[PDB]
């Protein structure tokens, strides 16, 4: 029912998330476990030795157990599913290599075949123009959604990696725009701010979890994906974050039971931008960014390290995700008081690709206006 690497990606998702959440309980979090992991597993094709092994271990692959071919086969199938589609996910990874380097052909080939990805040569002698060309690539690829991604380069940069994802999904069962109104969002136990709040009375895949002390909502998107939202009980955000597991999430995803509920969900447009050298360094991925990097799969003659690595994720949630008329359907709603479930205080979510079950996004909203 799942890709061989899905459990690893879930662990990586939680490792990275918990790292961000450990530092700050006031920040929104948004990133793609999948896009980041695929960017580094792609990179590992050009790496050898400890350089190579740290990357894959830092992505939660135990190399004593999982053969490398299974890793790359895993990613190749997952990325194929994302490029095939009503989902209209946009994800891209660009490698930007000094045009003075003699590049190994097999690497350029592998980056194409396995990772459906792009390698470019640039003149890092002109720092500003290199930055422009990198940022124009990302801008072009996001049809303008992501601008000025890279703000600066080290003067000694010879290799940069930029990884982006943008998604605005379309609910299978959408909200009515007429019902969206400004509501309070409880940023803390004594403070609110106003946000646009969508609402619907409907038959939802929704339940309360005593294990997680949270409400758990699953909503399907058109195309191959599902959003799962977790609404912690009062004072239980940290508990929620600590108790998530792959096996718990999998059991939610397996449940198809629906019950009536009055759902309030904010209309969101949120982003996360991360320096991957910093964030993956804390996960143990260090050598590839250091002078001792073994990237002889990329270039044989010359020293090479990854100078710059950036991720940016953008997610939009709204009523429909499209101007198009939806498929018409009727839900039978019982004559009984539905629970009111309001995503009007900090919550956690994941977005899951349905064929593979892989975690396309993981995030937290603590303030929709940050």
């Amino acid at each position: 029912t799942f890709n061989k690497i899905t459990p690893n990606l879930a662990e990586f998702a939680f490792s990275l998330y918990r790292q961000l959440a450990h530092q700050s309980n006031s920040t929104n979090i948004l990133f793609s476990p999948v896009s980041i992991a695929a960017a580094f597993a792609m990179l590992s094709l050009g790496a050898k030795g400890d350089t190579h092994d740290e990357i894959l271990e830092g992505l939660n692959f135990n190399l004593t157990e999982i053969p490398e071919a299974q890793i790359h086969e895993g990613f190749q199938e997952l990325l194929r599913t994302l490029n095939q589609s009503q989902l209209q996910l946009t994800t891209g990874n660009g490698l930007f290599l000094s045009e003075g380097l003699k590049l190994v052909d097999k690497f350029l080939e592998d980056v194409k075949k396995l990772y459906h990805s792009e390698a470019f040569t640039v003149n890092f002698g002109d720092t500003e123009e290199a930055k422009k060309q990198i940022n124009d690539y990302v801008e072009k690829g996001t049809q303008g959604k992501i601008v000025d991604l890279v703000k600066e380069l080290d003067r000694d940069t010879v290799f940069a990696l930029v990884n982006y994802i943008f998604f605005k999904g379309k609910w299978e069962r959408p909200f009515e725009v007429k019902d969206t109104e400004e509501e309070d969002f409880h940023v803390d136990q004594v403070t609110t701010v106003k946000v646009p709040m969508m609402k619907r009375l409907g038959m939802f895949n929704i339940q309360h979890s005593k294990k997680l002390s949270s409400w758990v909502l699953l909503m399907k998107y058109l195309g191959n994906a599902t959003a799962i939202f977790f609404l912690p009980d009062e004072g239980k955000l940290q508990h929620l974050e600590n108790e998530l597991t792959h096996d718990i999430i999998t059991k939610f995803l397996e449940n198809e039971d629906r019950r009536s509920a009055s759902l309030h969900l904010p209309k969101l447009s949120i982003t996360g931008t991360y320096d991957l050298k910093s964030v993956l360094g804390q996960l143990g991925i260090t050598k590839v960014f250091s002078n001792g990097a073994d990237l002889s799969g990329v270039t044989e003659e010359a020293p090479l390290k990854l100078s710059k690595a950036v991720h940016k994720a953008v997610l939009t949630i709204d009523e429909k995700g499209t101007e198009a008329a939806g498929a018409m359907f009727l839900e039978a709603i019982p004559m009984s008081i539905p629970p009111e479930v309001k995503f009007n205080k900090p919550f956690v979510f994941l977005i899951i690709e349905q064929n593979t079950k892989a975690p396309l996004f993981m995030g937290r909203v603590v303030n929709p206006t940050q």
